[PDB]
């Protein structure tokens, strides 16, 4: 396997805003190159103008440094309705947001972006007649967004999925039943998913569902980018065997790239995922514990740190 | 005392987006007058058309139901830097943003605006004097904000202390220091706070920070609404005296009340908050659990459903 590795910078979010702020110590306190950009660092939302000049600034700082931004994701703060807004000039804004997004990310060197599917309400969701017709307007939104981004230079366009039906995939069946939909779509440029092998409705009958091993075993031919949650991961110091090998909080990285393997990873993005509390001493373990993390993964997956001119 | 009780609209973003479906199933299921309401259901990023007609079909749903907006608050998908964002386009454009916020709750009937003071990223919080210079910048926002305010008919604005230094008023002692320095500065309409009396700094070397009962006592002459997390309260069939009477998840509304008498409460709002995961049963548990917390206040505190008109 040629895996890559990156992060998601919804732990950076507020406590970074600047371009050099972040990519600096991206670069030099994390020693890693890539990154999934959220949205809240340079807002499709903002005046034009504003935008331009911050990603001539991000894209400075990205040369200057080694550091690439591979992906854009909706960050915490965009967690929306989206296309499954049900006013028509609702979603036409986040159309023309995510258009924006995707040139933002073109811009700087990234190859595709995307967020949720869509989100429901209880309302559309809820009414299967109501929720199939909405599911149609949603893909055809992807698909505006798809045809922009192919002239920014993207390469694809994603989708999350989620853990609860009206947020779309939350059953390995469901989301693969999704998925073979957005493919038949044919879309300007392709719709994959970036999958969160944490996600799933545990309350499923189907213990696959909510396993880690079985989305590893399932998605990556058509998940380019995946998310691991770094709290999955065992930290050492448990006597072997007294939890199962896939029990939350205590899966082992060796094993696992082996079922990523199996499911046919080749050269998947591992993106990994880190949240932490606005409280203490929470709020200061940020850092450090990021590069924890990065330094956790390095022996397993190439952290691309070679590349970093600083 | 007069007290008055309303619902921050937190727990019904997403699930809920359509005016009508919001307002009549507040009013028929919660049993509730007074709202809070989120800015992620009229976004003062949209275009200025979409927010006037649904700023309409919101007013009509209100009059129609009896239910009130009485202020505005920004959403889960609002804690962002704003003010505090380091870069002088981005802090113009959410002045901008904020002075929409306030015609669209103005348009509603509510009386107030806010969010957290600001947040600071580390880079501006851990220099002692970028800080300053950052709060006073912060400051004069603020006073723009309030000016445009007044015109909207608004009485106050507000900030929202949180639990870490770069989120402001984690402890009473720098809750009342920022609090008298608003006061002071003398804004078009005053500058109150928000406070949530479940907020302050665990790690503080002064226990009152982090005690419900203390925030009671200090807040009400300067809090007009005051937020109220239901997870602190007592859900009942626990021993009696088996914890502390201030134990967060052991507290009874008959005493915490009179705290807030004594603190000189007589006429301030006290707002329920409430969360729920995205995962099942949670997501599922959000209309029955928040008509129970209303019928929980509802002999402490009238619910104003006298005035509901269906």
């Amino acid at each position: 396997m040629a895996l890559t590795l990156s992060l998601n910078t919804n732990p950076l979010v507020n406590r970074f805003a600047e371009p050099d702020d972040l990519i600096e110590t991206v670069a030099r306190d994390l020693r890693l190159r890539d990154l999934q950009l959220t949205h809240e660092f340079i807002n499709p939302s903002w005046q034009a103008s504003t935008i331009r000049r911050l990603t001539r600034d991000m894209d400075r700082a990205l040369q200057r440094t080694g550091v690439r931004v591979t992906s854009g994701m909706t960050g915490p703060y965009g967690r929306l309705n989206h296309f499954g807004h049900p006013d028509r000039d609702v979603r036409r804004y986040y159309v023309d947001w995510f258009k924006t997004f995707a040139d933002i990310i073109g811009d700087l060197g990234g190859k595709s972006v995307g967020t949720q599917f869509a989100i429901f309400t209880y309302k559309d969701f809820d009414d299967p007649a109501r929720r199939e017709e909405l599911i149609k307007i949603a893909i055809d939104c992807w698909a505006e967004v798809a045809e922009h981004a192919a002239g920014a230079g993207l390469d694809y366009v994603f989708w999350e999925p989620m853990s609860i039906g009206r947020e779309f995939g939350e059953t390995i069946a469901e989301c693969m039943k999704l998925q073979d939909r957005l493919t038949a779509a044919n879309m300007a440029i392709p719709m994959w998913m970036m999958a969160d092998i944490d996600h799933g409705d545990v309350t499923s009958a189907n213990p696959d569902d909510y396993d880690p091993y079985a989305w590893a075993r399932t998605v990556p031919k058509v998940s380019p980018i995946i998310h691991i949650k770094q709290s999955l991961m065992d930290k050492g110091g448990h006597r072997p065997f007294t939890a199962a090998f896939n029990a939350k909080g205590r899966i082992q990285p060796e094993p696992l790239l082996k079922a990523f393997a199996e499911g046919g990873a080749v050269d998947n993005e591992i993106c990994l995922e880190l949240s932490f509390k606005e409280r203490e001493p929470n709020d200061r373990e940020v850092i450090p514990q990021i590069a924890e993390s990065v330094a956790f993964w390095a022996p397993h997956i190439d952290t691309g740190a070679k590349d970093l001119k600083i």
